[PDB]
């Protein structure tokens, strides 16, 4: 098992700027760079990164993805003079040229090969390559949009080449579309490409109309490119998550890459003068953690655009933060998103249905606690107090009236709930019990009582559970093999055999994370009654609510599922998992009763009365 992060920089790529007047060119500047490894620095996060050293992509490396005769003329230009230099530029669009340019761009291609040789040969688990200049607009016989060449488009190539990889997924989170990743592969159906990007009705640069949604690939690739244009500027943090639950994670998992490739450009955050977006920073932490589930963790994210020289170094440590594993921050204010955020996620769900049939519609990180004597990662320790034991005794005598055991268990509640909440010397932890009501009502109660406003149960199970909803402090998530319909709006009741991990996946990704983001918990209470084999992705994946902070009861010793918990929880890499009518005509009846209240679950614009 790889671990640790890799961070693939050098300060010679920021040894090219422009040379003459250009206010379309005037935001690429070599700052990009060194604002963003010294605020990676200043934040202690490039000390804790594995500094893999960049270098030179060979001449045939560079030809995987671009001609021979635009490599010998961009191989001209370090010969060339500011006049020479300037003309070359013009033949070109929004890019300008340099005497080092080229020599940059050579290594702003091997920094990013460098970084798919490290994580495919599982020497990091993830990394990111910080390059100038980006690359996604470059095309095979053009430089374009301040790239020269495609990066990300390498990474691609490079790793189907060289390690025989049939699928990967291309994540294109900057603000403009990467149309050169989409004309490198739009026949190719094993690099899936997606791309948010300002469209504004095809009046945004690059202007183009396979930018849309429309574009789904061609030939064989149809269905593995896949556009989302924003028609109105500041799409907020609620927009972006609605484009990743309704339309990117469910493609994403479906597909299942080997490797997953993000050409982060950070110009899509609030502040950039080229996006004009609002999400603020804290939601590229959750954009790469929603993504770190896929190909077991092997993200290579790679600079793209980020011209504002405050929220790039921002954007750059929240990505860097998740991929070192550490707890994502709570994003609040939450909800539906803009009524042009949902046209265009209608549109392209529509379109795109005809390929994913999920789309059509109808006309001390760890702290565990075992049974006693039962017999653990590095980043994980076993488990009573004074005041502890005093506090059971209390709540023993007042509510649970007339066992040592299951006391003893609920004393583990309380010092793990405690050690979690008030203070950070443990992220999350899990615990098996027995009595499921005592245990369950202990640990709910003692979280409200601690500084916890609002608590996610995720009850896996059939029963009712000592749990009163009607409050607004507590939202029930069961997953259930019996219906109990669905009354109360702070409960989604889910009762979904084969495609049931499929359907769950399915319900996770479009009804769950929707539900919980917004709700925005200060503590997950994780509930198991004595299938669960998809609690690795949940447990993941709920770990972007409440700081990480998730507390699990086990009904009953599973080592399995023990195991498996106990491995989300730390953090360590998921393996990967390579649907029912009758299932998602009941996800879709949750969802029309839910999304009234809970508007990021829309995924179509509401129609009004
Ligand atoms: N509006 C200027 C402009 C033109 C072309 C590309 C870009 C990028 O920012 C690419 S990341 C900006
Ligand atoms: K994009
Ligand atoms: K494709
Ligand atoms: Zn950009």
């Amino acid at each position: 098992a790889a671990s640790g992060s890799a961070l693939i920089f050098d300060e010679e790529m920021s040894r090219y700027k422009l040379l003459w007047t250009d206010p379309e060119c005037e935001i690429e500047v070599p700052e990009r760079l060194t604002v963003s490894y010294e605020a990676l620095r200043t934040h202690g996060l490039a000390q804790r990164c594995k500094a893999v050293p960049v270098r030179q992509a060979t001449e045939q490396e560079i030809l995987l993805a671009h001609s021979e005769e635009y490599l010998e003329a961009v191989k001209q230009t370090p010969g060339m003079n500011v006049e020479e230099l300037m003309a070359f530029s013009k033949k070109y669009n929004a890019v300008y040229f340099h005497q080092n340019i080229y020599h940059c761009a050579k290594l702003a291609a091997g920094a990013t090969l460098q970084l798919v040789d490290s994580v495919m040969k599982r020497e990091v688990r993830n990394g990111m390559a910080l390059v100038r200049p980006p690359g996604h607009h470059s095309q095979r016989s053009a430089a374009n949009g301040f790239c020269v060449f495609n990066n990300v488009a390498f990474a691609a190539l490079y790793a189907k080449k060289n390690y025989n990889l049939n699928r990967i997924l291309i994540v294109d989170w900057d603000v403009h579309h990467g149309q050169g990743i989409q004309y490198c592969f739009e026949e190719d159906p094993s690099v899936l490409y997606f791309s948010w990007h300002r469209y504004e009705h095809q009046s945004f640069w690059p202007n183009l109309p396979e930018s849309d949604y429309s574009s789904v690939g061609k030939g064989k690739g149809s269905g593995f490119n896949i556009n989302l244009p924003w028609n109105k500027v500041g799409m907020t943090n609620s927009d972006y998550l609605a484009a990743f639950f309704h339309v990117l994670l469910p493609v994403a998992y479906e597909f299942d890459p080997e490797l997953v490739i993000v050409s982060a450009g950070f110009d899509s955050a609030i502040g950039d003068p080229e996006g004009e977006m609002c999400a603020l920073p804290e939601i590229f932490a959750h954009l790469t953690h929603l993504l770190m589930p896929l190909a077991a963790g092997k993200m290579c994210v790679v600079l793209e655009g980020g011209y504002n020289l405050t929220s790039l170094g921002q954007s750059v440590c929240q990505t860097v933060h998740s991929l070192l594993g550490d707890p994502t921050p709570r994003i609040s204010g939450l909800g539906t998103a803009c009524d042009s955020a949902l046209e265009s996620i209608q549109n392209v769900r529509n379109v795109q249905s005809s390929y994913w049939s999920s789309f059509k519609h109808l006309a001390v990180r760890t702290v565990v606690v075992p049974p006693p004597g039962v017999e653990l990662p590095k980043n994980c320790q076993h488990s009573i107090s004074e005041s502890t034991a005093k506090e059971v005794q209390r709540i023993r005598d007042k509510h649970f009236h007339d066992d040592q055991n299951i006391l003893r268990s609920l004393g583990n509640i309380i010092s793990v709930l405690d050690r979690m909440m008030r203070s950070d010397e443990v992220c999350n932890g899990c615990v098996v019990v027995s009595d499921l009501s005592v245990s369950v009502q202990c640990a709910l109660q003692h979280a409200l009582t601690e500084p916890a406003e609002r608590v996610l149960v995720v009850y896996v199970g059939d029963g009712e559970l000592p749990v009163k909803t009607n409050d607004g402090k507590v939202f029930l998530v069961q997953i259930c093999t019996k219906e109990t319909e669905d009354k109360c709006v702070n409960r989604l009741t889910l009762c979904l055999g084969e495609s049931l991990t499929a359907g769950f996946m399915q319900a996770l990704l479009g009804l769950i994370l929707p539900v919980a983001y917004e709700f925005n918990p200060a503590l997950v209470l994780g509930i198991v009654e004595e299938l669960m084999r998809v609690w690795g992705h949940m447990t993941c994946l709920i770990q972007g609510l409440a700081r990480g902070r998730m507390l699990t009861l086990l009904q009953g010793y599973d080592k399995d599922l023990l195991e498996l918990t106990v491995s989300a929880l730390s953090g360590a890499s998921i393996s990967p998992l390579g649907p029912k009518p009758e299932d998602v005509e009941m996800m879709e009846k949750q969802r029309q009763r839910l999304q009234e209240r809970w508007g990021l679950l829309r995924c179509t614009v509401s129609e009004s009365w």
